[PDB]
């Protein structure tokens, strides 16, 4: 899994720790062991969410399997809670692009998964 | 719907009101309330179009519907025209990624749209 | 072609001349012009990958066309090598996501490819 979120939350705002909470959180909730899942926090983003610059987010999650209604239901509950409690962005200002990957489509480590 | 532009053009060359104008105008391509509208510059990149760095810029739409050759090609005209006039990037030197995504995948306020 | 590298590697480390490379090497690998490839390499970011914040990328290749399982991992070496010897990147700490677009789904010069 690879997740992204994209903020206009300021770098100072984001808390220590928060990269390695998002690992830990999306290995469980995901299933996939923790080495797979990498994360990407980008800050002080000039961005608007329904015409307004209060605090927002954009985020996509990419992973090879592991996408559904329900599984994406309960991803979308986790990452709305992590970035409500540790960046204070309320959850109706969260986008979250789930994107179901084919293993041929993903390359790692010289290869791909397929 | 979601929009992002990445460019080298300079912050300081990004007018005031940009994204306001993009929400306004996204909204009324698409049909969607501008509340449901979010967009995103990142200027000052390190990019290339076609082996040069002249402005340019390379971006994604997501949208759940209201994606389609026809309504793509207005879109991107609609959208090479404001990069055009306010970013004064060429329309040659513009991409536009256009993702038709499902409602079960997209993630906001703790749940899905499903 | 368009190709992104999200990566923690500082931009002082990222060579004079690595758009460039990165450009010539897509026409080759694609077969596409150089005129079609836009590359965009963003260093200093905050991301990590398996939990660790040693060096990673994270990366995109959108193409209409020229993605596939054999052509997918012909891109990888590539790509992998070319991360490693000129950002000095393991390759078991890059992810690449090809994405094969069709035609009508690409805006481009106020309209689309179709
Ligand atoms: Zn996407
Ligand atoms: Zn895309
Ligand atoms: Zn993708």
């Amino acid at each position: 899994p690879m997740f992204i979120v994209n903020t206009n939350v300021p770098r100072a705002s984001v808390p220590d720790g928060f990269l390695s909470e998002l690992t830990q959180q999306l290995a469980q909730a995901t299933g996939k062991p923790p080495q797979y899942i990498a994360v990407h926090v980008v800050p002080d983003q000039l961005m608007a969410f329904g015409g307004s610059s209060e605090p927002c987010a954009l985020c996509h999650l990419h992973s090879i399997g592991k996408i559904g209604g329900a599984q994406n239901r309960s991803y979308s509950k986790l990452l709305c809670g992590l970035l409500a409690e540790r960046l204070r962005i309320s959850p109706d200002r969260v986008y979250i692009n789930y994107h179901d990957m084919n293993a041929a489509n993903v390359g790692w480590n010289n290869s791909t998964f397929a």
